[PDB]
């Protein structure tokens, strides 16, 4: 039995498409998911608690290495009664600093960058958004997972447009290791490709 | 004023969207901060000081801790297309199968109410729902999220066979506290921002 890690941000996301992929390409192997903070994903990693991580950044620890997985953009999500809604792009800096919503934890990190609610979750901004107030970004991988009324309601970023990188992070004294090379090969497997290979356009 | 309002997460994501602009209206001029926050670090907050009220799930039940009643809300079968619960327009509580069910691990009032009332740990309401979209289990939902969803979406429901349950949405402060004028304002409020149909406990519905 193995256990990886995930993030509430690529969780809901990613798992969809790869638990599939962890039936027919392994098979039965006691798997489970565990959603965790970054923060607490690495902390764990070390303690032992957990064996695997896919997380949003790099570990930059004593006894962590990190495979880069895929490339994930970040997109504007704009609510109705903006007038952002009329633009088919969000200019970086045509935003108005009242309105928009972020969660400390890798999201913020990248976005707040260049930019009363905290400690928030994925879904309820993205929700504020679709009711037809605020805006808030979110992961590429997540807009074609919207209905077609909710996909409207996306607007891409103005290049050069911003991008994280989601990772799968280990611990350096690893026993299994020949794992950690399937496990890598198959979640670069759950994304399509087309954002596998950073085209001209991305700068973090 | 800077009143401090908590909500847990399976809360936050419905009932706030519908209060911020009715709030930015009645309460005017006050500097409030919503934090999503579980039931047990709500109360541990409210003893301490560092916040004033919390919509949460149960009673308050705790020395200390008043709670006014503020709604019911009714649990939904959330089931995917490959289930074979698919097939009934209502969730038999005793003809499903644990190997197919996620749920919010065995904590906070989405789990609190149901396991009394019945892999993948430390889960994430928001996951759990776009899980079974995909194809791949079932979990259950807080009616007050079906209102929010499109049509798609809602296709794939199935409600629970009567009586249906319910949990009590309710609004908890410690008596030392001085602008109670207010927290009645709140009281009231909150109830007016949600629809009429979920004040009365009205037939087939319990806990």
């Amino acid at each position: 039995r193995l256990n990886i890690a995930v993030l509430p941000t690529i969780a809901p996301y990613l798992l969809p498409r790869v638990f599939p992929i962890w039936k027919k390409e392994l098979a039965g192997l006691e798997i489970h998911v565990s959603e965790m903070q970054t923060s607490r994903c690495l902390a764990s990693l070390l303690s032992g608690e957990i064996d695997m991580a896919i997380i949003a950044s790099k570990a930059e620890t004593e006894g962590l290495e990190d495979d880069l997985l895929y490339y994930e953009e970040f997109l504007g999500y704009v609510s109705r009664c903006e007038p952002l809604f009329e633009q088919d792009v969000i200019r970086t800096t045509e935003v108005n600093p009242h309105r928009l919503w972020l969660l400390g934890h890798c999201f913020r990190d990248q976005l707040v960058r260049f930019c009363a609610y905290s400690g928030g979750s994925m879904e309820a901004f993205m929700r504020l958004v679709e009711s037809g107030q605020g805006i808030t970004f979110i992961p590429q991988l997540t807009v074609e997972q919207l209905s077609p009324s909710q996909k409207e309601l996306v607007r891409p970023f103005g290049m050069p447009r911003p991008v994280r990188e989601v990772r799968l992070a280990v611990r350096q004294d690893y026993s299994r290791r020949k794992l950690r090379e399937q496990l890598i090969g198959l979640l670069r497997s759950a994304v399509p490709s087309d954002m596998h290979k950073l085209q001209t356009g991305q700068h973090l």
